[PDB]
């Protein structure tokens, strides 16, 4: 499993849920990364925070970062997150559509 130093810091996951201060979680999040940057799953959370914070532009910076620094350009969850960001951006609307389709590309057939 993943065990270095930001294991206990996970306490954040609780703050946001319980403590309605997405902003506060930043303090803890910043520390987690400060310990050692290499966990993408941690960056994905940041995007949702920035996006929800009405920071569509800033949130995008995180999505591109995860794809820039790390060639992990495949994370379905990451692509989906970006779509939500575009779904509320001042500019082209065709972009949000491409994202939704790109993320929902996996589609599904016969659930049973």
């Amino acid at each position: 499993m993943v065990d270095q130093n930001p294991e206990e810091y996970y306490l954040e996951g609780v703050l946001q849920y319980d403590a309605g201060n997405y902003t506060e979680s930043i303090d803890l999040f910043e520390k987690a990364i400060q310990l050692d940057p290499e966990e993408s799953k941690y960056w994905l959370m940041k995007g949702k925070a920035l996006y929800n914070l009405e920071r569509y532009e800033e949130a995008v910076d995180c999505y591109n970062y995860v794809i820039n620094v790390i060639e992990d350009e495949y994370n379905k969850d990451v692509w989906a997150a970006k779509a939500d960001a575009l779904r509320y951006i001042e500019g082209k609307e065709v972009e949000a559509e491409i994202a939704e389709a790109r993320a929902k590309l996996e589609h599904h057939h016969h659930h049973h």
